[PDB]
């Protein structure tokens, strides 16, 4: 029944974040600690909620390897796009084809965010039609440096946590 | 008298994981064969979709099948009906329901082929009073498509024992 | 014994999950009045909340809250409406203060649409609108929103069958999504 509470905190979290517009705004608190998971070997990387393009469209969501990974490991957060199994998988089009963009957002005010962006490789296996629950991460795993990011004359942190943006091109979709 | 709580909880969670509001619902139907079966057998006669709305503030409504079919189709059709429900703001919304409605089974071939129906919600027709309970007379198409062109083998309407519904409601001259 | 709480806990997450709107409108179904006003009265429940809503899925979290027998200036005599800012998940991102227009109403729903609408420009003074602090900042609105008088009468239909409608609106004019 620990599981059961679980499994409905769990569904609980997903509606409460799930989006519909291809459009997600990712906080993350306790960067501190989190990062120090990742360093430790205890928790390498962390999920973003599964947001949607459209209510019935594909399912998507982030991953972040706040110590890094591969290209980035240790010295940047690695920031991952991630297609899902869908429940309307069969009725989209494959492979994904949508430009994506990544975001860690400036909370100075001074909207001087890191951006990313780039068109989905139609070759690449990641845009195929999902096979289990998600296919294989793509992004950058170099998207920004522990330096950059953790910086005291920075505000890409602040009272311990950050905001990560992923946003997709919705151009030429169906709906 | 917690099996009836779990199951209360999972039915309200379904609800919310369903919910639309755009007038527009893309319905699922997975384990054709088996459900077709319970049809046939007289065990489940009936399939419904999960509640949508026109806005979050509107109409709620839902879908109907009889896979095995009802009236005028029973037993060689696929029987489509579309439900209004009653909605929480009811009080505030305009009666009769008079939006053009359309039914769709969707074509999975990519050729786009779908089956559509549409027409006008008939203001004389007690499908489209205020509820007065749960929801009103169910309306629509007792021989919307025939089991033998839904079933069709060289047919794609339904692809791996699993077929769509689609049904969209006309918002002119609507409010949210 | 615990486990009342978490049954509660969850009651009340399905209850926003259901009630969530994110356009900055939100419309209010107040049931039971008779018996809610008796609450009120007899000082067992002075206030009502609705639930949270939004001005965009990433934007301010925000509700409203009802005296039904009335608060300050129209305490005994009227219904009191007040906006409220709550504390929002993204509120570092969003601009402070809250700046927006906001529209308050009572529905008339005897289809003449009469309704009862007071609006006005959020003043940036007030710490009504400062960035929350805790769960929710001081509550704005209208005292004397509308007298009993005016809202109970027969002739009247802003309730009918015990049930009364009221609406908040807020201007999103200048605030990207």
């Amino acid at each position: 029944h620990k599981a059961q509470l679980n499994k409905n905190e769990e569904r609980f979290k997903q509606l409460e974040g799930a989006c519909y517009s291809g459009k997600l705004i990712w906080k993350v608190t306790d960067y501190r600690v989190k990062k120090r998971e990742a360093v430790e070997g205890h928790t390498v990387s962390v999920f973003s909620q599964p947001f949607y393009t459209s209510r019935c469209g594909y399912r998507l969501c982030a991953r972040a390897y706040l110590n890094g990974d591969g290209s980035g490991k240790g010295t940047h957060l690695s920031l991952y796009f991630v297609v899902m199994r869908g429940e309307f998988d069969s009725l989209l089009q494959w492979p994904f084809r949508q430009r994506v963009t990544l975001m860690l957002l400036d909370q100075s005010g001074k909207k001087n965010h890191i951006v990313e962006t780039f068109k989905a490789d139609p070759n690449s296996s990641s845009f195929k039609r999902p096979d289990g629950e998600m296919n294989i991460a793509s992004g950058c795993p170099r998207f920004v440096s522990h330096s950059t990011l953790e910086n005291s004359k920075n505000t890409y942190i602040k009272d311990d946590t950050l905001f990560l943006k992923v946003a997709v091109d919705l151009t030429d979709l169906e709906d």
